[PDB]
């Protein structure tokens, strides 16, 4: 277990270049199982989840290689059982199931891992795929899916909003016979990106980014080149880093329209924000943030993947702020870790009530999941003294070179063995 | 999203006439799928859930009409697949499954909605129906049930207490061959009402209201007229309205024996209560309540559907009071909303620790579920200033004309578009 | 509902003799379904769970008798459906399923009860058994398993650590054809004990106590005599009893190597500990404990079954201590009960933050589960005045003669009807 050792307080100031989105790179990598000619995916972050997906892909029979891009040749996929050891390490592995079924008529994928922030069922993926014509059973721990012949498109009303199940159904639909309509579709920018990737390959899709997507199945998808959009959560995290540290930053290679709610909330906190076409600047003008209220919800509302980060901002802000998490039922694990650093929070139900303090103290804390870990490192940067964040591998699932990026803003961080 | 705008403080005083029970009207409406002659159900509240059930019923092929009564002619039911869009909006839709199977040999119902106050599985309904002889599978999101021929009665020990699964098994049993015994049956007054409805139709049932119900199957049920019992929770809510507001009320068209535990607890809080045959009066004699301790449990203990309401009473009472919720695992969502109004609560596990304050403050709050919403409106009536309760549609699931009823007691409420 | 009435404060001092482990006696009793000659199991505690298991065993066709030992003759097992009424009362009943399948080719067991400290799924047991070749379905509430012929050994990587599913797979593997490897196996001392029991009977097992167990199936198991190891949790509870009461104790018939983490934590709390080969002594030298931090995890880390107990120690200790529960998601029910006795705890997520007080007060409290109940009795022993712990039957699931043992240390306890 690597740990980060952080020494504060430090103010965070400067610039950062945003990497491709974790959560777009991932569904695109799996969507490439559909492709029957080679694909190049540009602007792909170097993340643990990306490495594992490439390995998983390779074990199905794909030819895979990366640099700034990931190259995938999926023409000769010939294994339909995903490797369990890889699947259990992340959420995104669930996305092998859909394409394997749609293209090959069968697939077997065990239940995913990922962030331990809820029970995280996959029932809507399974329901969707069944509505498209698949037969599914859970056996030995695998989700085992099949269909004789093609899937058949269907009108599918999603019972609840779900990013991942939207991707599964949209992807599988691209090779079904007929038309699929997804109602109550997730609107996240990563589904738009995924959809636009698919279209590059020859898919017929419209409505992505709205609550309804329409897909007309085609016989085969081709190949192509596609560049992944910037990471909005990595963006938001670095904007929070400057905001809590009374700083200023510019974020380069950004996409500001994927952050409306976040930027507004940062303005509410007292931040001076400007945006251009592909960059965002934040300036606190030396001031401590003001407390804000937040309620998480699906895009384009305030994102659950920025909740932990805003927890911390509210805990060193001026005032009382209320943060309500509606999307996941166990995503306050960062809170007691913050309380070990002197924070004043109280949880009531799905809400953390935060009373901001001027300064935190250094402490031995432990990362529980990707965004909690980032949050605890940011805490360590502004806290007095030394913080040791244990189990920092979590961070590497979602941030390329966080240590380097933060270092470049002024942080004093060390990565340490154990 | 309609909202309520409330202006306080206001004292609540006067009288109210209690409507039929939400939670008896609902299972009776679905039980009427059994009937092979027309039925008249009297004293049926005008509630969102009732409207939806009538529409659902009509889509199966029933002829349905209402005024003070709902009229159902179920003779020509000929669709066995319930409409998903209606089913997802409420709990009660689960009750279409049992009667469809018992009478027609098949039925398909997707998973219900309703109050977001727990995971709310339906496994005991499915287990019960299987014990009666049904074959069940979950596929595309539906619970799909069938049996060749009649169900067969069985001795069924309910693994845990459940209102809804008691109703499902009791209802389905009425057309099975032989005798069914339900052990560990729920005893709620709405199951008694349901049972007595069924008996009006020709069912052979005994033991309702006790922990064991015995049903002897008959070949067919007929028709009839039946009046739904008063709503105990609407009763309790209005009694709490007067209790927290230092008031006095009489509740007309009430059934006081369905409220033993609630009335005792209201006496513990300092209320002067009297009861007659069909009415209940409460007088606080101008005083602020005293804090009480409460533990929810199945009937005839203190009901979970009054828990939110008593949360509020304890938060403006004199003293420290402990409220333990044992029935549902996510039914404290009203708590942080109350804390936004200045309440002093702390949650520990399944318990809210409440330290009563003299006055609340007006605040923008949001309703999460039916009884939380009612509670937040009551809070708004006694709070200083303006409260806006967002997402008030929740209330209309369970209260007919709440705005009008409260207005008649002195409240200053406005319903506002959005 | 029996209750305990406790009068404090009382200091707890003296000696105690530790009984056999609840949680080894239980899996061994069920493992004995494998045996085709008689078995004698020595040092078996007199516990409610043991009584129920013997009755369950007898209803499958075993001949069962006990004194200090339990005698089992399983040669004529001839019923494969476990009695539901017995199964629902405890966790351990799940362990009938594996042996019935491995030896007889079929078995039907409803879902277990036990401690209400989480959802407690059995999916890893079912997945494991399927990997060994079983066919499984859930129907009428039963887990129904079968295989034609023997099971076949498999390489099984356990998706998460699980004590019970490790036992199920290891036990069933003893009669499969070929070799089974369990990776990510639970290492608890009770799995070692179980494994060594099995080996007495002729099983071929190695690796128990490590994260990998290897089993080579044999054709039949025989009989034998085996003595159950001491109860580590009962040990830890009595060590906590003396620690919180500023006392001193010696624990006889103990196994100190099963308690490394606990003993270290007790040293951190200020305890003077000594150990011999089969005994442990603790002396506080008259002092109040110091607060400690704890994080639960699988063996050999700090055990979840001592978490409640250490909650209490931290709440009467000097200082602030943080207790993080990672194993079960609803195991803080003792906390509000402790708060009724004047404790200063706050829960945040999976962590209880404890600020120790000098003295508790007597209160009416209620036991929710086995280890919470023991904890509340210990609280009652050091609290000022009278404590009544309701629903004390929970204690009898895991402690033989707790009342007598504590009495012998100086406690003033009464067991009372209701
Ligand atoms: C790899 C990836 O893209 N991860 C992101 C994705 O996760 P993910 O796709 O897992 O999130 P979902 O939108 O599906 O989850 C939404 C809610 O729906 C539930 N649900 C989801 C699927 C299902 O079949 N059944 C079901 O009940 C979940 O338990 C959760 O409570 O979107 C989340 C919501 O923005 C982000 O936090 C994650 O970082
Ligand atoms: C429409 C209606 O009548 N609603 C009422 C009904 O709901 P409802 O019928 O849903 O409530 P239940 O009594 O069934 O629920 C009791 C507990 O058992 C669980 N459970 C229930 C069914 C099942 O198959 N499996 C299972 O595990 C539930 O998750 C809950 O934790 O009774 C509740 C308990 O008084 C009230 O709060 C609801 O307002
Ligand atoms: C009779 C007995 O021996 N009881 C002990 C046993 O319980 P038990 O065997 O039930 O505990 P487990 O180790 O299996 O449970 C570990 C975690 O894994 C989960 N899980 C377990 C099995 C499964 O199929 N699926 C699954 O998801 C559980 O919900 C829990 O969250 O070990 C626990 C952990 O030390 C102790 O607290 C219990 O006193
Ligand atoms: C929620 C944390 C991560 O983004 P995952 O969804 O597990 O990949
Ligand atoms: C618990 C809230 C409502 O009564 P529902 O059970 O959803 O109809
Ligand atoms: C966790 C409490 C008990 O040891 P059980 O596991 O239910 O036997």
């Amino acid at each position: 277990m690597d740990k980060f050792r952080v020494q504060g307080p430090t103010k965070l100031q400067g610039e950062v270049t945003i990497s491709g989105a974790k959560n777009a790179a991932l569904p695109i990598l799996f969507a490439a199982l559909l492709a029957e000619e080679p694909v190049e995916i540009q602007n792909v972050p170097k993340l643990k989840d990306v490495d594992t997906s490439m390995k998983l892909l390779s074990q199905l029979g794909a030819k895979v290689e990366r640099n700034g891009s990931v190259h995938i040749d999926a023409r000769d996929v010939n294994v339909f059982c995903a490797p369990y050891d890889l699947v259990k390490t992340m959420r995104a592995s669930i996305w092998a199931l859909g394409p394997l079924v749609a293209r090959f008529g069968q697939g077997q994928v065990s239940l995913p891992g990922g962030c331990t922030i809820g029970a995280r069922p996959v029932d809507l993926h399974i329901s969707g795929l069944e509505q498209l014509g698949a037969t599914i059973k859970l056996e030995e721990g695998y989700v085992k899916a099949s269909v004789d012949g093609r899937l058949k498109g269907a009108h599918i009303v999603m019972d609840k909003v779900s990013v991942g199940a939207t991707v599964t159904i949209m992807c599988a639909a691209t090779l079904a016979e007929g038309t699929t309509i997804i109602e109550n579709a997730a609107r996240e920018p990563e589904i738009v990106d995924t959809a636009n990737f698919l279209i590059t390959l020859g898919a017929k899709i419209s409505g992505q980014g709205t609550d309804r997507i329409v897909i007309e199945g085609v016989e085969r998808l081709g190949g192509g080149v596609y560049r992944v959009l910037p990471d909005r959560i990595e963006t938001g995290t670095f904007l929070v880093a400057a905001a809590i540290s009374r700083g200023k930053i510019i974020c380069r290679n950004a996409q500001p329209d994927t952050l409306d709610a976040v930027l507004a909330k940062l303005r509410d906190a007292g931040a001076d924000i400007e945006v251009g076409e592909d960059w965002i600047s934040l300036d606190m003008h030396g001031k401590r943030p003001k407390a804000v209220n937040v309620r998480t919800a699906p895009h384009p509302a305030f994102p659950t993947d920025m909740q932990a980060q805003f927890t911390l901002l509210n805990l060193v802000a001026e005032g009382t702020g209320f943060i309500t998490e509606t999307v996941f039922e166990n995503r306050f694990m960062h809170v007691p870790e913050l309380s070990r650093m002197g924070a004043h929070a109280e949880i009531e139900s799905n809400t953390v009530i935060c009373h901001g303090v001027e300064k935190l103290s250094g402490a031995q804390v432990m990362a529980t999941d990707l965004r909690a870990s980032a949050s605890l490192v940011l805490a360590g940067c502004i806290a007095e003294g030394t913080t040791v964040v244990d189990r920092i591998y979590h961070i590497d699932r979602g941030y390329e070179r966080i240590e380097d990026k933060l270092r470049a803003l002024g942080a004093n961080i060390e990565r340490v063995k154990g």
